[PDB]
């Protein structure tokens, strides 16, 4: 039950959501301060309880993004459901399915992280640790999308004892117990999880990019390759005095997801905005598929939307990659033709 208040204005939630996100939490969270009713549970049963009415992809990047109400709304919505005397397949597939899970490494690092928690919480008996079933539910993700993929040879399938070999010393330094692991691939192996992505994530993104293909690519990636410091590469900012800065991820997350990192990028009229940068790496072909691509977008500071002058940035640095973008998607405080404007009036 909700107070009667959030009952009856759940239409207006639903649409004020789907037209805009942000209008649509913010309608909640008026409503829990005039009401007196504690706003982190009342989002996170919404999304539970509206999955059928809600524009998933907006209530999943919502719910994955790194500010404290998000990372909160997300420890209450992950606690709501049950994983007791699930099993840890049972439970991480149950999970993964609620979403349209996002594109960005972070982002799914964020639900794989918030699953992990609660799952141990709830069977400290099945799992030793949340890092332990962190380290499981990545492998398990990327086993079950190979072994249900018709197309791969049967041959280069990793077997039950290959399980086993892998996973040595993931467990708290230790082993995990054969007969679980033998449980754990019997699981994986019955059902695919038939896991379902956004198609494109909020800002700029640019897919199948190369270095063969894209002059602006060939030269950040340079960069990156030979560790050295990003320089101005940017046609559509040769007389910009940027600050740039390279955030490395964790290699455990780029070895997954095929992030090789974000580069930070400042003007000298306040404006930010983040490239994340995408390529094949060892364990990322069911996140990534089989090419490279990156992700634009202006970048919120102190909880606050990015100004006018950072989506401008993001524009300009878009535009300066000589590969047309792929997709515009809107971001949680600028509508898509905000963004679609600003690109076609720089490009």
């Amino acid at each position: 039950h909700h107070h009667p208040e959030i009952e009856k204005a759940q239409r207006e939630i639903i649409e004020a959501f789907n037209a805009k996100p942000k209008n649509g939490i913010n309608k909640i969270k008026e409503i829990c301060e005039q009401y007196k009713i504690s706003p982190n549970e009342e989002i996170a049963e919404f999304f539970h309880q509206q999955r059928k009415n809600l524009d998933l992809e907006a209530v999943g990047d919502y719910l994955s993004s790194p500010e404290a109400e998000n990372q909160q709304v997300l420890k209450a919505f992950t606690s709501q459901m049950n994983f007791n005397g699930q099993s840890f397949v049972e439970g991480l597939r149950t999970f993964l399915k609620t979403f349209k899970l996002p594109g960005e490494a972070q982002k799914i690092d964020r639900l794989v992280q918030s699953f992990s928690g609660a799952y141990f919480q709830q069977n400290p008996d099945v799992v030793s640790n949340a890092d332990a079933a962190y380290l499981l539910a990545f492998q398990t993700i990327m086993l079950n999308t190979d072994l249900h993929n018709p197309s791969i040879p049967e041959k280069n399938k990793m077997t039950v004892y290959g399980l086993k070999r892998n996973l040595r010393g993931g467990n708290n330094g230790g082993d995990f117990d054969a007969k679980f692991l033998e449980e754990l691939y019997s699981e994986i192996k019955a059902k695919p999880f038939e896991l379902n992505f956004v198609d494109s994530s909020p800002g700029y993104q640019i897919n199948n990019i190369s270095s063969q293909n894209d002059k602006t690519f060939k030269q950040l990636n340079q960069f990156l390759e030979e560790k050295r410091n990003i320089q101005n590469i940017f046609p559509k900012l040769q007389n910009n005095n940027l600050t740039i800065e390279f955030k490395n991820p964790k290699t455990f997350l780029s070895k997954f997801t095929g992030y090789k990192g974000s580069v930070i990028i400042k003007d000298e009229k306040s404006g930010a905005a983040e490239i994340q940068v995408y390529k094949p790496s060892i364990f990322s072909r069911w996140f990534l598929g089989e090419k490279s691509k990156i992700i634009i977008q202006p970048l919120r500071e102190e909880g606050r939307q990015p100004s006018e002058q950072s989506l401008k940035l993001a524009a300009q640095i878009t535009a300066s990659f000589e590969t047309k973008v792929t997709s515009i998607k809107a971001t949680y405080d600028y509508l898509k033709e905000d963004l679609k404007s600003q690109y076609d009036n720089i490009r």
